[PDB]
């Protein structure tokens, strides 16, 4: 690294104390006293302890008046060497945030008049507005700095189409950046875009969503569910494909839209749409990502659009295809990844206050939380600020209806409640939750938004992975098995999910109320249900598999919660045993659709459980408190469990409902709690056409599900 060369160097720490290292032999040269001076200034400067490094003597000192940002500062020594006052750690301190916290808007605010341009750069001596256009003179302008460390610039003329950056002065080092709000974007977002509003109409207008555990979510990746060759859509692994109707397999089979609407899923959750880095938006065909590396929050990935080099265009295509699913009855969810960014070291973040939006630890280093370099430290002010902001744009300008946080540990409390007060206010219904891992990062236990504190974030749900494990098994031990796959010793923690999470007997609450337990086996994450399944069974033939699998289905779909499905368990996914595809190709990653062909007949039995759970209210009982007067079990053993749901008169439109999840090849019998006639709606076959009466005792006859019910 070239560098500027300085005699000495100094730091301001604190909003009042200025640390000076002097170079080893130079000790008895460059000594005290020390002052700081400035146009129109010069003060003196006390030392509270001195003492020497490997490498350095340094002194801590004290200043009688508060360091004032924006203006070059200067440190003296008595030997008159000189050197400029460079950026500490003062800027993570509270004293600083309190005096720099702006609640105005920042970024590019268009008129076809006139432009006006904000940055925050508290820390900095300068800044400027670097603006360019394809064949059309580039000019940059010198801005001006306001209060709260604030700078602006207001350009004269319609700017639409123009490029720009930002040039960010810090410890006399300028850097060139793309606005951190920037909502539109060069190809791989090398440069921000200056465009007027597009005007764009939203046409289907949709009630607030009444409850969740009304939703049943659908998680998908835009390229993988549209990509293969045989997907029925002309817009393979673009925005545009969803937006296809009526299209269908080579066989003739239901595809795309078509197919989703179908299936009776409410909620379609995407992979991160906000521009990522890991793909070529030049030459997409060369490299597959999920797409957790953030570049810019305020605008779209470049790969999924039909031409990545007209700013505007990815931006109509995104609205257009959620237009469309809005105007089908589907809702859309965003995958948001708040805790970190890509390359700390080059995020626009870093490049305009350096060090402020990262979290450190005791040894001033960023620290690594999340596990892939940095983590964002959303308790600080402008922080807090941004996610905020970024919410409630994607809610205004896209009008989704709802946020899947990644890694929702990470992040605290007070952030999350504050924008989760912006966010329902602006879209009433919306859906919030996320993973609540507990992380290893630089903030006390009880402010992480983690599972733990579930009871502290009412309104905000949780991945139950309790539940996940118990039916499936261990998800870090290959060979560890669930109920679902012949484990009785998880048996009790299964009947706790289909209860909802919400306590039963000697075992404590997972989560308060129903609502917020995401209840799944499967996701974009570890091996697929049947890759997983496949190890820890290596004996097993192929049809007993698929009942097993069908077998998890039901237990979820049944449980009381928020039902959450990965996009292809319902025709047994595979990823050739790949189990972290965040890079692979297409081959591995892409929707099978002639698997989807091949097994017809096994979706039908998902879109005929999904049916009955909308049918009845019994299965979607709003809080624990009605769980404990209509859900009681049964019967409990190490491969058969039972329960039953009753009283259900103003409810349900049948008075008893009972349900039997069996899982051995075996055949049994088991007694009913009475003598009264039932109807056989449902056995290990399949659902049944004209419900069949049984008295006193039925038979269950291999892996899975018996559902028995009394009309009224
Ligand atoms: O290139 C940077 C980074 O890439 C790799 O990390 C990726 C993980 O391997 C991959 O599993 C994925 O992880 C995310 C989960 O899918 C998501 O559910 C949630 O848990 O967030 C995770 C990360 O934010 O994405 C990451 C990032 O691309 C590689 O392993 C790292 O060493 C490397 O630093
Ligand atoms: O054309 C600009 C922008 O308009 C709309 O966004 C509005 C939003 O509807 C209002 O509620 C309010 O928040 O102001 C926003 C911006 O002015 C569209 O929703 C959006 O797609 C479009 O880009
Ligand atoms: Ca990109």
């Amino acid at each position: 690294m070239v560098s500027i060369r300085r005699s000495f160097e100094a730091y301001v720490d604190d909003m009042n104390i200025i640390t000076v290292l002097i170079p080893a032999e130079q000790k008895e040269i460059m000594t005290p006293p020390f002052r700081l001076e400035t146009e129109i200034t010069d003060f003196p400067l006390a030392v509270r302890e001195e003492y020497s490094l490997e490498a350095k003597y340094k002194y801590v000192c004290v200043s009688d008046h508060p360091v004032t940002f924006g203006k070059i500062h200067c440190v003296r020594a008595s030997s008159g060497h000189k050197t400029d006052l460079q950026i500490g750690a003062v800027i993570r301190t509270a004293a600083f945030d309190d005096e720099f916290y702006y609640d105005g808007e920042l970024g590019a605010v268009y008129t076809a008049d006139h432009t006006v341009f904000k940055v925050w750069a508290p820390a900095a001596t300068s800044a400027a507005v670097k603006l360019s256009h394809p064949n059309k003179s580039g000019r940059t302008f010198q801005m001006t700095r306001l209060e709260k460390g604030v700078y602006a610039v207001t350009v004269t003329g319609d700017l639409h189409g123009y490029e720009y950056l930002f040039c960010i002065c810090n410890n006399s080092e300028w850097m060139e950046t793309v606005d951190q709000y920037a909502k539109a974007v060069t190809v791989n977002g090398e440069k921000g875009v200056v465009l007027r509003p597009d005007q764009m109409k939203w046409t289907a207008p949709l009630k607030p969503f009444s409850h969740p555990v009304d939703a049943v979510i659908y998680e998908t990746h835009l390229r993988d569910f549209s990509i293969h060759e045989n997907s029925g859509m002309i817009n393979k692994g673009k925005y545009l494909a969803l937006t296809e109707t009526d299209t269908q397999t080579a066989n003739g089979s239901s595809s795309g839209l078509a197919y989703v609407k179908e299936l009776g899923v409410t909620h379609v959750e995407l992979l991160p749409v906000n521009d990522f880095a890991g793909v070529d938006e030049e030459k997409p065909l060369d490299a597959y990502n999920w797409g957790y590396n953030p570049l810019h929050f305020f605008a779209p990935e470049g790969s999924y659009a039909s031409n990545p080099h007209d700013p505007q265009t990815r931006k109509t295509e995104l609205k257009q295809m959620i237009n469309t699913l809005h105007q089908h009855g589907l809702r859309v969810i965003l995958d948001v990844v708040f805790n970190h960014v890509y390359k700390r070291e080059n995020s626009p973040f870093e490049k305009t206050v350096p060090g402020y939006f990262f979290r450190h630890d005791e040894c001033g280093k960023p620290s690594n939380g999340t596990g892939v370099g940095n983590d964002i430290a959303s308790e600080r002010r402008m922080a807090r600020k941004f996610i905020a902001d970024c919410v409630v744009y994607w809610l205004e300008e896209y009008n989704v209806d709802g946020f899947r946080f990644d890694l929702l540990g990470i992040l605290d409390i007070d952030t999350v409640l504050y924008m989760k007060e912006k966010a329902t206010k602006a879209k009433p219904g919306i859906l919030l939750f996320g993973e609540g891992w507990d992380l290893a990062t630089p903030l006390p236990h009880e402010q992480k938004a983690a599972l733990a504190n579930a009871p502290r974030m009412p309104g905000i749900g949780f991945f139950n992975d309790m539940f996940r494990d118990a039916v499936k098994g261990n998800t870090f031990h290959l060979k560890a098995t669930g109920f679902a796959l012949g484990n009785g010793e998880s048996a009790q923690a299964v009947m706790h999910g289909i209860a909802g999470s919400s306590g039963w007997k000697a075992l404590a609450p997972i989560v308060p109320e129903p609502s917020q337990s995401i209840n799944y086996v499967e996701s974009h994450d570890n091996h697929t249900f049947w890759d997983k399944m496949s190890f820890a069974l290596p004996q097993e033939n192929d049809s007993r598999k698929r009942s097993r699998q069908r077998l998890a289905v039901a237990i979820i779909l049944l449980a009381q919660g928020v039902p959450f499905i990965h996009s292809g368990q319902e025709f047994f996914r595979t990823k050739q045993g790949v189990e972290n595809s965040y890079q692979s190709s297409d081959s591995i990653n892409q929707l099978d659709w002639d698997r989807r062909e091949t097994f017809k007949e096994d979706v039908h039995y998902i879109r005929r459980l999904i049916s009955l759970r909308k049918a009845h209210p019994a299965f979607r009982l709003r809080s624990a408190a009605d769980i404990q007067r209509h859900l009681e079990c049964l019967t409990l053993k190490e491969h058969l469990i039972a329960y039953r749901l009753y009283d259900l008169d103003e409810v349900d439109e049948w008075k008893d409902i009972i349900v039997i999840h069996h899982a051995s090849p075996d055949s049994v019998e088991w007694r009913l709690p009475n003598d009264i006639p039932y109807r056989l709606l449902c056995d290990p076959s399949g659902f049944q056409e004209d419900p069949t009466e049984i008295k006193k005792t039925v038979a269950v006859n291999g892996i899975g599900t018996v559902i028995l019910y009394l009309a009224s």
